[PDB]
């Protein structure tokens, strides 16, 4: 039959979905959550053996354990055990797109248990087992005997053993095929693996049960009553002494109880449910649920007798919560939502796609400290608990379909083709039977990048019409169809227009009031987090919170998706896309996240965290006033401490509660501050502590601050007359500069400073040069290969050009003597073809005090790219273990990626001065610094710069950051001006022009002294 | 793996749907719609044999035929060959309710086919074969080899057999299963039967082919400019030099053309469809596409190489429309439809549920010469040919999806169920693929009586989606749910408000001006026509031209279902259900048509098309106002004959040429008129007549009628002083009156004339009696039954009243001699229980002129429930040819039910005095009689009256028309007053009010004279 292509087959004797169930046979536990003895946990040690197709896998493995079977931990990915290699793959297909046909070499993962079963579990009632995960289609067999199949790697399949068990020893078969025509609906940009890689368990239902309920809470127009309604079906014989009860608890006090037996109202001429029953509780004065406060009830469904026996129990933890969309607004509670999310793919580094709990609460408490409160499960429904634990912590959730074609040309090819509706409804129908309970999840989405066809406006009305409690969206065919609520593009920019044919990207500023457009615009995806990027989120967040309609949006993404590897020494390395022989491959485009795999965060997480801050400040005077984002909670946890400081010298400082109600203001007057002695400039910086742990945070917990220039004094103090003057000694080669202990050296056919001398020991490794060039951030490179060179990008722009090429050619360079100094002047051009691309002018002014100053102006010709940067660099023959300067920091920070960063002294290791992305570039930098000190050394200016033990030219010719060796000495780059990182997307050019080096002209000086 | 009890499987390597193919390898043959070669009919004679479960059949029948198989003709329902017995049986299930199960006994039927294929076939191209129609699913193979399986009874279901076939000789092989999980899907109100009873056909395409296409016509604000699109589909090798050739004709005349490469515009990220191509033609001032006027244009879609070479050719008929919903008006073309509609089942008499071309043309022509323009596929896609025919003969056809779960408790119980969704997706999807480009189609239905589903919104949306030209409806949950764009209640009543609960049936006036409601209102179904009904009709027409918003409906239903059956002695009779031992069942309730199962009109179709007239007149002095109906036609082919008549006798007539616009209106003075010499009521008769034939009727048709009182002259002359006096006789049991040649007969313990005598001869067989009951109709009995008795039917009103029981208590009898005449005066009792129902007080006088004047004057109390009639009943000892009388005619008319009869002078033999309703009950009533005459008889005065040789007593008691016998003499029933028949609906009483005989007091007068 080969069920596994044919879209018409996805399952065979597979029971109807359903909320989570446990079956307690007692109340109490029901209500408590507790572990129900009716669902077992199948988890562990199983058989397993590979095969390179089902043709292969031989009939005795049906009746009995394989001899060439191993033992294995399931759930699990059959890839990270070794048996076969993970490809990983962006859009194009992982095999031959040829539907529903799937290649006759088929991976075939022959999975078995040999388990035992209580007699009390056939004694009577159903037997039932699930597997909530297989990827991606299988069959299975009990004891020999063929039970059923199943398709859609990520949502429940369950299966009726009652009449397949024996008391005893039990034998399960299941045959798990790598592809299937499922494979056409899950083509999620990720790594493509295989097997049972979610739990599998034993339910036990009695024959009379509990099938399926929904809770629902609808409210007055305050808020300040509810009615709870919940819907129960049985399933087994009906009895008139049947009952169903259901009670609504807040902690141990019992809020409603109701109670009734089955039946229905009248729904048509034909009658109403006699298997059916709707219990209405009333609620006054709900403790409503949100992200910010995620108060919740439990609801207890007991099926009972009129005299008082329990049949069974299921529960749910019930969150009172009002979402709607009102006059272009999506509103909770009846407050407009300002999105702060992240899409969120189920990845472990070395698990690969099974998930545990300890991974799911760390990623979660990493979110809310990190000031998200909502999280798209791209690109498909997730593992159960995640919905628990967004319920118990408070983040909002959209909860999507698994079904994504976007290898398909065009495409929509699949989902406006009417043959595959039935396969394209399951995936939707089943996750919203599964989900629906879950207060948490407050948006449903219908999968992603499959485009727009008939078989989305099908299902778009099927969730409207099953269950109007939540919106629909959508992001296939142009982000605003007929098939979604909401406006939710993928990258559309701030201010720029995209307009593609036939799916433009408008500015989200502008596809707001597109004519007749009213509905309100949320980003799925948006600042594609790809190394070092997030350049320009805060042009986001400056348009979330001017425009009402605009209401956030979803961050690409939250983890890198690499996997472990080991090296011939056994040590770990980070790998992607092609490290395991997966060809095609998509290599480093898998990992976009804001954290590394291991969860470790990127520079760029403290950006985001900044920006979506849920407390805005202005300044007055001696006036603060700072202003409540939140919708719902007052400011019961958080008290405002401030400081100001000259040049990073603390001079004053304290701390106020803050009180502070939701969308209110508090004005907090500073003590009058005491003008400073000293010159320099003041600052005053502000941070909101939170005093006490939270259930995400511990004590001390920073959620946001702010910085202020004050006042300035400009210094105005002369110099004392220098003691000695220094010495200039010209050779035919060289122009030597000599003051006391110290030595500086000027070759005159180069003209650069070739070596300088602290007595008599060398300070540099190479020359100080001119730098123009930065090794090619993933923004650079966009989707630019060598056998596809896409023209377009910076990177390639740079290349054309002769940037990385440019040859200095002196033009000057002569020595002059001043009366307490030695002046050094050059004049160097670069050049690729005949073309001169920059010319560098520089004095370098020497004095009796032994401090450098050095001018430089630079001239970039107007037809050439924009170059990447325009500073100095050298190795430093020294290597000391701290950096320590006065400018924005701690962390790396970037032109157009700054805003999280304070000015303030740093000191840092030197290896916090580099970070660890899996692909090398450019990284490490901060701006805005005034003084920076390494070892004897000291630079004064206003520059950018970066320090480590790797050359830009290293970054840029290897590919992993583990096959870095540290150079000798330091490598040292100071720029007067730094490039945009970009980031909007990261397949075409996406720095801002405010933050191009296109000024033509450039100007910035610095002095080296010790 | 018993696919057949499997929802998730409804079918096997199954094609995809498609539009109607043919392959054509000629462009000329395309365009003129002829046969083509490449499209092989596989209909004749094929082996058969019956099995009673698919477990049962031997595997040597896949490899060859069984000796034991009989040759049978294809298509056809086993059923009508006698191998089983067709089951009917209204909403309940045929099999037990278990989804998605269905009985271990499971008729089979093993259909082979030995048949060549030439290797011409085989050498090059795609050879498919093609089921029309298999009830209710099937297996295939093809020379032993398994190819593939599939549902839904309605639809064809298509195979690829390229890789199974050989040059010569070869042999299919299906097994049909009776009942599958699909029959859940099917619970029409029908017989049940199976087999492969649609066509079955081979069709050759080649490998690059035209895989589908669809067309579309835009218009511009007046519709005097349109854009057609075609958006054209191959399968195969996409080569740089394929083209796509669209041309539009008109006749023989090419209005336009357009070439052009495979490559259609950008759709997504991706690109676009490198496989499609959409070409689209200008045409200005298109010949529109109505009812009223089919213009069609044909549509040429050619696929072939650069070079010039042709590949394959496609065509369909393409009919120039606009349907759209605005201001809640459904419009065709701009202008606001008025649908004279009828629900039509593919039912024959003798071929079950096999429909042939003959049939369907006489079905379309006595549709159109009976004014209706409107069709409703009630309740599944019908046989290809209908929408050809209805695209070119003109008729607006309503396409239902086959899937109707009326059984289930509740009725949306899968409806509703997600699991259910692909299985009624493919039934929805498949309709629409197959006939999205007839033009005669201008509304999609989600099926019918299924509740309302999740699955009907998700349906509903999808089919607005792929094809937003059309309107869709669906009546399920109330009418008016979120997945109808149109309000089309069942049986919904004018006036009277149904609230059942969650389902109500509005009035259909008040449910318009409901809170927000703004949807056209088209009832699905409406005047239930079972039997002796259609009473109220002219309530809804006259409602429907008052309100723009109710738009009409279609009724219920077009054909009685009923089956023949032959007797011992070889003679046929119409069955209905159990008449084939199939049990359970809801016997006469499949026969409700307008016609009966033979195509011949019950009396009620002459009401519809009076009713459905496109013409309306109004009368002022001399002047007759003609207004049109008609939306684009002017009425180029119709005349106005008018006539005026005193009492029947012709004084003047002639005929005026109608000249009116769509809409429009057109004056004509009747010329001066010259005054009637005797007294009596003069007449006006107009009506409108098609001097020319068309294609659905013939030269002379008359298409509307009206008639109008005009001047009357009251008698005020008395009759010439009689010669002879009336002589009276008085015995102790009886009152004889004498006078010349005739004698009447009272007896004094009765009360009643029980003989009258012309020479020696005796009058009567059956004394003359008073007569409060009829047979009751198919609207008195409703759902009651024997073993579930409905007390509120009127049958049960009466039955339990005593009205059938009720005995003359004779309370008055004397006799009095006048100076010129004897006058008799009688008053009797009916009672029951000693309870007084009626008391009819009489007077006889019997005059000189031997004219006998009967007074009658009833009382009714008024708790009894109101009688079905208040006249007399006797049984004449003559049996005469002729029938005439001055009164309301010529068909079977009732008080709610004479609208279409006219007042004249009319001559019937007494044959056509009676009408052969299966189901025998009161019939043949003639109403406003002023004058009957029968043999030697005449009755003077203003009555109702039926005659035949069939008793109301024999009428009453005999199920089935064929049963019947004619009595001695003849059974004369004459009525002063007589109640509505209703049919609004026929399970609850539907009598109007104003139709009952709820007066208390009665009067009326009757002549009885010699002629
Ligand atoms: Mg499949
Ligand atoms: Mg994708
Ligand atoms: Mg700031
Ligand atoms: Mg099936
Ligand atoms: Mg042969
Ligand atoms: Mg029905
Ligand atoms: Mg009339
Ligand atoms: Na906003
Ligand atoms: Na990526
Ligand atoms: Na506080
Ligand atoms: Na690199
Ligand atoms: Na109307
Ligand atoms: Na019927
Ligand atoms: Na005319
Ligand atoms: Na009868």
């Amino acid at each position: 039959r080969r069920d596994w292509e044919n879209p018409g087959v996805t399952q065979l004797n597979r029971l109807a979905a359903h909320p989570p169930f446990a079956s307690w046979r007692n109340s109490e536990e029901a209500r408590t959550d507790r572990p129900s003895q009716q669902l077992r946990s199948l988890n562990g040690e199983w058989r397993f053996a590979w095969f390179p197709a089902p043709e292969a896998v031989p009939e005795s493995w049906l009746e009995c354990d394989l001899p060439e079977a191993d033992t294995v931990v399931v759930p699990s990915n059959w890839q990270m055990h070794g048996y076969d290699a993970p490809i990983y793959t962006n859009v194009t297909y992982p095999i031959t797109v040829n539907p529903p046909f799937v290649p006759t070499e088929n991976p075939t993962g022959c999975y078995s248990l040999t388990f035992n079963v209580d007699e009390s579990w056939l004694q009577e009632g159903q037997t039932r087992i699930i597997f909530d995960g297989v990827n991606s289609a299988f069959h299975l067999w009990c004891n020999g005997r063929w039970v059923g199949y199943g398709q859609d790697s990520r949502l429940p399949s369950e299966f009726d053993l009652s009449a397949f068990l024996r008391a005893g020893e039990n034998r399960l078969a299941v045959m798990v095929l790598r592809w299937s025509d499922g494979s056409y609906l899950e083509d999620q940009d990720m790594w493509r693996m295989s097997g049972i890689f979610r739990d599998v368990s034993l339910l036990h239902k009695p024959t009379t049960q509990i099938s399926d309920f929904h809770v629902a809470t609808r409210f007055n127009d305050d808020f300040s009553r509810a009615v709870l309604e919940a819907e129960v079906q049985m399933c087994g014989e009906l009895r008139d002494y049947l009952r169903v009860t259901v009670s609504l608890w807040q902690g141990e006090t019992q809020v409603a109880s109701g109670t009734a037996p089955f039946g229905g109202e009248i729904i048509d001429e034909r009658g109403g449910y006699a298997d059916r029953v709707t219990l209405r509780l009333n609620v006054e004065n709900p403790k409503l649920w949100s992200a910010e406060i995620p108060n919740l009830y439990r609801a207890v469904v007991e099926l009972h007798t009129a005299d008082g026996t329990l049949i069974e129990a299921e529960a749910c933890d019930v969150g009172f919560r009002e979402v709607r969309i009102e006059n272009g607004l999506l509103l909770l509670n009846g407050k407009p939502l300002l999105i702060r999310g992240v899409n969120r793919h189920e990845h472990h580094p070395l698990h690969g796609q099974v998930m545990d709990e300890q991974t799911m609460v760390q990623d979660i408490l990493l979110m809310k400290q990190n000031n998200f409160n909502a999280v798209r499960c791209s690109h498909y429904p997730n593992h159960p608990l995640w919905y628990t634990l967004c319920d118990r912590y408070g983040l909002y959730v959209v909860d999507e379909a698994n079904i994504e074609t976007h290898g398909m040309v065009p495409m929509n090819r699949l989902t406006d083709d009417p043959r595959w509706l039935p396969a394209m409804s399951e995936r939707v129908t089943r996750m919203v039977q599964r989900d629906r309970n879950h207060p948490s999840v407050i948006i449903w989405s219908l999968g992603n990048e499959s485009g727009h066809g008939a078989n989305h406006d099908a299902l778009y009305r099927w969730i409207k019409s099953v269950d109007p409690s939540r919106p629909v969206q959508y992001e296939g065919g142009g982000a605003d169809t007929t098939a979604t609520d909401i406006i939710c593009p993928m990258y559309a920019r701030v201010d720029e227009d995209q307009p593609f044919p036939a799916v433009p990207k408008w500015s989200i500023k502008k596809w707001l009031s597109l004519p007749g457009e009213t509905r309100p615009l949320i980003l799925c995806e948006y600042a594609h987090a790809a190394g070092n990027s997030l350049g320009g989120f805060a042009k986001y967040w400056q348009a979330f919170r001017q425009y009402p309609r605009l209401q956030g949006g979803f961050v690409w993404d939250w983890v890198d998706q690499s996997l472990i590897k080991y090296d011939e020494n056994g040590n770990p390395w980070s790998a992607y896309g092609g490290d395991f022989g997966d060809t095609p491959n998509d290599r480093q485009f898998c990992m976009n996240g804001l954290v590394f795999a291991d969860r470790t965060p990127h520079p760029a997480l403290t950006e985001a965290k900044h920006q979506q801050q849920f407390f805005q400040f202005r300044l007055s005077g001696q006036t603060i006033e700072v202003t409540s984002e939140y919708l719902f909670r007052h400011s019961d946890n958080e008290l405002l401490h401030w400081m100001v400081a000259l040049d990073g010298k603390p001079l004053a400082s304290g701390e106020v509660p803050l009180d502070v109600a939701p969308q209110g203001k508090q004005l907090i007057e500073l003590p009058e501050l005491p003008q400073p002695e000293s010159a320099g400039q003041l600052w005053l910086t502000v941070r909101v502590v939170q005093p006490n742990a939270t259930a995400w945070s511990e004590a001390g917990h920073i959620s946001a601050w702010q910085q202020w220039r004050l006042a300035e004094n400009l210094s105005v103090t002369l110099p004392a007359a220098s003691h000695a003057i220094p010495h200039l000694t010209t050779s035919e080669m060289d122009f030597c500069i000599e003051l006391g202990n110290k030595r500086w050296q000027f070759n005159r056919q180069s003209g650069f400073l070739s070596q300088m001398w602290i007595g008599d020991k060398k300070q540099l490794l190479t020359p100080l040069r001119d730098q123009f060039t930065r090794a090619p951030l993933d923004n650079d490179i966009g989707v630019s290969e060598a056998t596809r060179i896409d023209p377009n990008a910076w990177v390639e722009r740079w290349k054309a050009a002769g940037h990385y090429q440019a040859e200095a050619a002196l033009l000057q360079c002569t020595a002059d003597t001043l009366a307490d100094a030695v002046l050094i002047t050059t004049a160097h051009a670069w050049q690729h073809q005949g073309k001169t691309l920059f010319i560098s002018r520089k004095t370098y002014r020497i004095d009796g005090s032994g401090q450098m100053a050095i001018t430089v102006d630079v001239e970039v010709a107007s037809d050439t790219p924009h170059p990447a940067r325009i500073g100095l660099n050298c190795q430093l023959a020294q290597v000391a273990e701290r950096v320590n300067w006065l400018g924005l920091g701690p962390q790396e920070n970037y032109p157009d990626r700054l805003t999280a960063a304070c000015f303030d002294r740093w000191d840092l290791p030197l290896s916090d001065m580099y970070t660890p992305y899996v692909f090398p570039s450019e990284n490490g930098l901060r701006c805005g610094t005034r003084e920076l000190n390494y070892g004897p050394h000291q630079w004064r200016g206003d520059f950018q710069f970066n320090i480590s033990r790797y050359s830009q030219q290293q970054l840029m010719e290897t590919s992993h950051r583990h096959l870095l060796h540290a150079e000798e000495g330091t490598w040292l780059n100071i720029d007067g001006f730094h490039m945009g990182i970009g980031g909007d997307d990261s397949w075409s050019p996406s720095v801002s022009a405010e933050f191009q080096l296109s000024a033509g002209r450039y100007h910035y000086q610095l002095v080296w002294c010790q």
